[PDB]
Parts: structure tokens; C-alpha cells; sequence
């Protein structure tokens, strides 16, 4: 997998999965935009990709505003001259059961997942379909774009949506040498992770290896949670594939939880 | 069983197509039903077919998309009636283009309506439902478009997509308070814009069989009366057993 | 409604199999219960009988060719049709892929698939007589779609069933012929009944909710009446609009 | 990743198509490879042309439905190499006919061939893989078939979704002891086969795009090239996050 001479916007890419994918797209040669609502955040990866050899810029937006990701996106694209692979990733995650959860936040989860999904799309395709040029579009979903938990109605719904997105864009975009993808990550552990456990470990009054092994990883099948790295390197893999083979699937990174 | 004596029902978007036709049965199988739709005309005139039919009805004007619009509504269905045993969240508006060209307008009124008037409409429900556990049934009008993509569809597809996420969520939520969650997926439905759209797009049976079924094992039309006896079929079930699943009514196009 | 129908059910002299016969007969069809064991086949056929139904017991090992052709062309031959089909299977052999042995693994396929490719072959002779139709229906299970350990024979086959029907749909279309497959999840039998107060030392309350039906939305065990009321569902259905889908039974457990 | 210097691995149904390919890239990335198959000089010419080419390959005759042979050329594989950690299993055998056409001979020479075969190398490999709980990778290679059926192929189409099912249970099972499992489906792959049904089957360049890839997005065959390097991928991957699903190697034919 080499993607030298290759353009790559990453956004929600200050940290987390998308931190570690732009950092691995950047390894791989691609020049990086590491795109996120605090341009300070995403200048800290540019600046750590930099200093590591490769090539990036830190570039702010406001992945639900039109305005801001038309402007992001061609600035990116002056600055490169072109925007190979777009990863669109998201982590915004706002718990509630449905009979209590609050529209504004409803609103503002689609907003962020999908809005941003769409509006980012839309802006890199305006220069992927330039005399077909092609390039490849990446959605970071979830185990939860297949299946279901309780109290994330929002988050659920948003990430089964950016499936249908894709396969859209699979269909449209294969005329102009445009590729979608989904990847849809397992359970990451987080601090809020490490914080989470002790938590409902009291609430529920068992073990807190039990809440790791069978509350948080019960549907895997190993007890392991999934890294970053596995992540990045599925999306790797997918950003470097030499045809459109792989089009509009998306891809379980869980170690199990959910098999298809 | 399928009988729905002494339940209520309330179907939005149903002045007509499949919400109709869902209305006017879930009606003739003895199911007090709210006609919810945001024309209040065109909502009245059902439930006035309903009544003058022998059934039990009410017409309701309700934006999906608007919050004290849907609570109001949905709660003058449990002040007329008694309860709200079932919802159906229906909604058919269809706005095509090309990605590259859809307008983010276009794209957020597709979401607000597709979406989120299913997320209000449950949400207002719930509140009737969960009361005491009494319960109820919850049903999201979905699409083979939540299972498969077409291109100049990417707005519709996203929503009927994110409707399977919200319906399985609401299984899991609802279980507690018996409340069961479902959705029915039809495939192509012969609707009067389908009827000047074969004319109009090799003869009107290759049309039909080849560009607009071709996906189907046999050439026919989902019907609205396909969808209606499913959705009676899920409303009647004695039991949570089917909660959570979607029942793809297509004629073959997409088998799960 | 049934009425004029032929069935034939294998595997039916008990359990889930048994039930769809009863409900088929109280729905006015002619019921045929096929199994190897012709004793317990009559049982069943004794008992719709006295309520009123009609109905035959037909010895048959469905892994057998002969066996199976014949039998149906008997039922054909009694009954004057086979309209519907239901194959039907619960046969179980647990141990873990390196231990399992090659014999009751081709025991295992043969019985759950090749069975129910055997009873479909001969079935689709007299359907696909003067474009007569029908309906064929495979059980199958969760397993049909999700995997357990110690459990890869059922689980093959469960998920090859879908195979199957997937192809009859497709190849059925032209004679009238739908398919179909129910799936359902864990039944309560009198195993069961045997294996949750010792499993509870190997609370009876935790054994049933979270090791067998942790997977599920309510902690229910599915019953023989939802999984034969949807397969009177399908086998009523007025069109060919659900051919080639599966459903699945089994409160919650897996949803698609 | 994707490096396998030091990897062994075994490639049944290797003597050509995509099975050679598969074997001649593992190889290219550094691991010892078996090439296994029905024909003993057909394997050994993959051998000797990975050998010359800077690799590392013996022959290895497999009759795939005979457990004897199976387990004998599997312990020749550890034998030869010091191990196994990587098992493919390969088998493309297509015979085509409609159901009430099918004969009971060609259906259980295709289910033992495709899924028999899966099962016993799969034990096989496990008895070396499970020892200390070295671990290892299993990839079987299903079909978009594995998901989607097409008429006349039941026997085919049943034994690839079968393939589903036992390497989820695989992937549960294989866990505790590092054993991955995965499925790689390809799509329609242009093969000489292919090649002389194009002119056969009105212009060339329709039979392509409609006929044969109108299901795909883009009108292009899945290349040997296409699946091989996603085979590469999952065996050199570094942590057990894929295990257990399948990957649609297609243009976009069936998408999940």
C-alpha cells in the first residue's frame, strides 16, 4: 500500500481514529489535511506528520456548514492540487432513551455524522469528477451502522444512514472513477472508556472485568478491543486498492461483533 | 390474530398511497384510526371514507417535522380515543438528483420529514405507550431503499438506511414497556406518477418488466395491498417474537 | 384461508413441525405429516383429524430419494395436488470443528439440506404442472444467520437452506412458485425444560435470560404458535410479494 | 502486512484460476506455500513455477471430500514446512441445471466438493493451529453467490452460503486458540470459460456490460489480481479485528 503523489482529507482528524488514519495516509505518502473544528488540534497532527517526514496541513471547518466545507475542501485542493481520498469520520456520541432525547441534540448528531458526510462528499466530488479523475470516499461508520444498542437511537440511526450514503455513491460515482467505502470500527478504548467501567461496574454491581468482558466486549469474540491501528490500516488498505473492486461494501473492524 | 378491535392506530402521512391504504385496512380490521397528514383536507377525506365506510376515524393535521406540532397531534389521537396502540410512520416524498447537484435544502427537508418525523412521531408516541407498560406497536415504512442504493437517490436511500437503525434501537428500548418495533420495506409500487412515467420512458411492457422490475423475479407491481396486509399481519401478532425485523414486500427485489 | 389446499410438513410428527401442521389443517388445508417415524406421523394426523381437519401421516427419510419421491407423489396422488411444502428439521449434534466427526457431519447435511432439496425437486413436479404454483417453505433458524460455537454442522446447513430458497425464488417465478424461510429462535422444548435447572448448577431466572436468550430484547422464548402463525402468514399470502425472504422468529435475536 | 516471510500456507483447488493466483502471491509476499489439489501435476507445476521464481512451494495431491486424504496431505504440509498458519480453501466447481432438472449425484458431488471439502481441511488445519495455540488464518473462498443467488445454480449458490456459516462458527470457536476465519466472495471473474461465452452469447461489448456485469457498477470483471490481494491482506493482518467476516470482492455486485 503506497500513496505517494496522492491528496488525502481526513476530518474529525485532531484525534482519536481519525488522528491515527491521517497519520497512517501520511506514513503511506499521501499529503494529508487534517481537518476539524480546531485548527489548533489539527495543526498539532500536521505539525506531527511534518516532523516525522511526510507532508500535511491543519485546516479548520465546520463539517455541518455548507460554506465552510466548500472553502475547507478547495482550499485543500489549491494548496495540494487535487483531493484524492476523502475520509469522513465522526465520533460524537450523545446518550439518552428515546422517550428523553432531546430533538437538539437529535438534530445535531445527523448534523455532524451525516450532514457532514454529504457536504464534505459533495465538495471533494466537485474535484474527483474533473475530467474523472476519480478518487476514493471513505465513511467512517460503526458496528452500530448494522447493528443496534439501547439508548443511542441517534448515533444508530446516523450511522446506518451513512451506509445508504455510500452505496449511492458507489453507484454514481463509478462512472467517474469514484470509489466508496464504509469501515465501521469495533469498541475503542477510550479514557471515557476507562472511566465509563468503574461506573457501571457500581451501578450494575458486578465485576469490573465483567463489564469489560461482557458488557462492553460480550459480542466479541476474544474480550479484546479494537485499536486505532486496526482501523487505520482497513482504511489504508482500501485507500491504496489498485481497481474499484471493493466499492460500496463497508467493513466490520470488531474482532467479531457482528459477522457478515 | 389479525383483529384489531378496541385498538387505535394512528398512520401519518396517509392521505393518500400506502399510508392510505394502511389506514383504510388497519380501519376494516376494527382499529380506531387517526389520520395523521399535513394537509388536513386530504386527511379528513379519508377518515370521512373510513366513517361513512363503518369504521372509526379522525382526521389530524400534523407537520412531522415540527415538534409541538407532532406531540399535539399525537396527543389529541390519545384524547379522542383512549390510547395509542399503534404508530405508523409513513412518509413518501421523493427529491431526485445527483449527488454533485443536490441542493442541501433539498437534502435536509428529505432527512427532516423521512427521518425525523419518524423520530418525533415515536418519541410522542412512547409517552402513551410506555405509560403503566401498556405497550403498543411501532412500525417505520421503510423501502428496499433501506437496504439497497439507486443512484440519484442519495437523500432517500440515507433515510430509509437510518430508518432501520432507529426502528432497531427502538426494539431493543421498547422491549421493557412492550413495545414492539418493526419495518416494512415495498419494493416498486405502481403509483399514479409511476403510471405517466411508462408511457413516457422499446414498448411500455419492456418498461416495465426490464427498466423498472427488472430486479423483481416476476414483473409485477408491489402492491399497496401487499404492504397494508403485512403491516395488519405485524399489528395483530400475539407476541414480540417479529420485534426489530424488517419485511422487505418487493416481488424478490432484494431477498434477505 | 387454506381451503382446497394441500400441505405437506416434514419432520412433523412433533415440535415446530407438528404445529404447523395442526395450524394449516385448522386453516382448511389437507394436511400430509412426513417422518420417519409413520407411528408419530398418524399421531398428528389423528388428532387434526378429530378436530375436524383432514389429514394423512406419510412415512419418509427425506436424506432418501426413493423415499421421498415417492412419498410425495402419494400425497400428490391422495390429495389430488401439493400446493404447499414445508421442509422442516431439528436435528442437533454439538461438539467443537476439531472433534466433530465426519459422520455426523454428512448426517447433519443431509438431513437438514439435502432433505429439503429432495422434498422441493419432487414438489416442483406437481407445481410446476400446468403452472399450478405453490409455496415452499424451509425452516431454518437464527443460526441461519449467525453463528454459535460447538454448533458449525446446524449452522452450515441453516445458512445453506437460505441458498436454496434464494435460488427457488428466482427459478420459481415463472410456474407461480414463491419460497420462503423462517427462522426461528430458541423454542422452549421439554430438552429445554431438562437443561435450565441443571445448567443453573452446571439462578434458573439467569439461565434463561442471559445464557439462551441473552440475545434476545425480552428474555421470551419463541413459541411453536408465532412460528407457525407466520408460516400460515406466508402460506395465505395473496401474492407472490415476499418470495425469497427469510424471517425471522425470534424476539430480537438478530435483526435485520 | 503485508509481509508473510516465515508464514506456511496451504492453497486447496490451486492448480489454476483463483486458487494458483492466490498461491503464487502469498508466496510473492515470502510464505512457504502447498499447493493442494485433485491433480498431483497440476500442483506441482505451481510449485515449480513459485520455486523458480524465488519462492518456496511443494505439490500437494488432495482428493478435497476424503478425509484420509485430507489429514495425509495436511500433516505434509507441517511435515515439510514445521507448520501451518495459513489454510485457503479453494474450490470452483459449477454444474448448472434447474431444480426439477438437478440431479441428486451432482448436488452431493457439489456440496462435499465446496463445503465437505472447507470442513475437513479446515479440522485438518486446526489439529496443527490449535497445538500450544500457535494460531493461524483460514480464508474460504465463497462467491457473491454466498449472498445473492442466480437461477440454475442451487447446488452452488447453497454450498457458498453454507461456507457463510461455517466460518462464522470458526471465528467463535477458533478465538481462544488465535485462529482467524474469513470469507472472500468475489464477483463475476472473466475466465476462458468466460471468454467463449462472450461471442457465443447482440455485440460482444453488450454481453459484457449487460448480460454478464449488470449488476456491477462499472461494467469490469473482478480480476484473480483483485482477490488475491485481498486474501494477502487478511492473511498478514496483525490482530484478530476481521475474523469472521466476508469480503465482497465484486464492482459493486451485492453490497454490504
Amino acid at each position: 500500500s503506497n500513496l505517494n503523489g496522492k491528496t488525502a482529507v481526513v476530518t474529525g482528524a485532531a484525534s482519536g481514529i481519525g488522528k491515527e488514519i491521517a497519520l497512517e495516509l501520511a506514513k503511506a505518502g499521501a499529503a494529508v489535511a487534517i481537518a476539524d473544528l480546531n485548527q489548533d488540534g489539527a495543526n498539532a497532527v500536521a505539525d506531527e506528520i511534518n516532523k516525522a517526514g511526510g507532508k500535511a496541513i491543519g485546516v479548520a471547518m465546520d463539517v455541518t456548514n455548507e460554506e465552510a466545507v466548500n472553502t475547507g475542501i478547495d482550499k485543500v485542493a489549491e494548496a495540494f492540487g487535487s483531493v484524492d481520498i476523502l475520509v469522513s469520520n465522526a465520533g460524537i456520541q450523545i446518550v439518552n432513551p428515546i422517550e428523553n432525547y432531546s430533538f437538539a441534540d437529535w438534530k445535531k448528531m445527523q448534523a455532524i455524522h451525516v450532514d457532514g458526510a454529504f457536504l464534505t462528499t459533495k465538495a471533494a466530488l466537485k474535484h474527483m469528477y474533473k475530467d474523472d479523475r476519480g478518487g476514493v470516499v471513505i465513511y467512517m461508520g460503526s458496528v452500530h451502522s448494522h447493528e443496534a444498542s439501547p439508548l443511542k437511537s441517534a448515533y444508530v440511526t446516523a450511522k446506518h444512514g451513512l451506509l445508504g450514503l455510500a452505496r449511492v455513491l458507489a453507484k454514481e460515482g463509478a462512472k467517474h472513477n469514484v470509489r466508496s467505502h464504509v469501515v465501521c470500527p469495533g469498541f475503542v478504548r477510550t479514557p471515557l472508556v476507562d472511566k465509563q467501567i468503574p461506573e457501571q461496574a457500581k451501578e450494575l454491581g458486578i465485576s469490573e472485568e465483567e463489564v469489560i468482558k461482557k458488557v462492553m466486549l460480550g459480542n466479541t469474540v476474544d474480550g479484546v478491543f479494537t485499536t486505532v491501528q486496526d482501523v487505520a490500516q482497513t482504511v489504508l488498505f482500501l485507500s491504496a486498492f489498485p481497481s474499484a473492486a471493493l466499492t460500496g461494501q463497508s467493513f466490520i473492524v470488531s474482532h467479531g461483533w457482528f459477522m457478515q
